[PDB]
């Protein structure tokens, strides 16, 4: 941990431009700025109160930590389920279809008719394309 908090800390300082050992509105703009994004004030303030939580209007160290450790969880989730999506894809094409769900189903020794494989689509199946495509294949795998 000792060399995990040390990373944090790091990450922490680009923020902390006048190293005060807490982060603003203004400094946290200025972050948004220099990555090409020029979030008006409002905007700024809803990204502080999520993290900000004793309410004194700025983040310090312990807070950002926390929200960090959380979200890092969440960002190995999203990868986990981003690359099962791709091996399923046998065609990268952004859609899993019948013949691509039926194929990689009996890689993993089920062997499904295509109207076992299609009755799988159609519970996923949102936009009614007959096809599943990242966004409808992450309801199904989470939710
Ligand atoms: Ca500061
Ligand atoms: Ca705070
Ligand atoms: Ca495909
Ligand atoms: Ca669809």
């Amino acid at each position: 941990t000792e060399e995990q908090i040390a990373e944090f800390k790091e990450a922490f300082s680009l923020f902390d431009k006048d190293g005060d050992g807490t982060i603003t509105t203004k400094e946290l703009g200025t972050v948004m700025r220099s990555l090409g994004q020029n979030p008006t004030e409002a905007e700024l303030q809803d990204m502080i109160n999520e993290v900000d939580a004793d309410g004194n209007g700025t983040i310090d160290f312990p807070e950002f930590l926390t929200m960090m450790a959380r979200k890092m969880k969440d960002t190995d989730s999203e990868e986990e389920i981003r690359e099962a999506f791709r091996v399923f894809d046998k065609d990268g094409n952004g859609y899993i279809s019948a013949a691509e769900l039926r194929h990689v189903m009996t890689n993993l020794g089920e062997k499904l008719t295509d109207e076992e494989v299609d009755e799988m689509i159609r519970e996923a199946n949102i936009d009614g394309d007959g096809q599943v495509n990242y966004e409808e294949f992450v309801q199904m795998m989470t939710a």
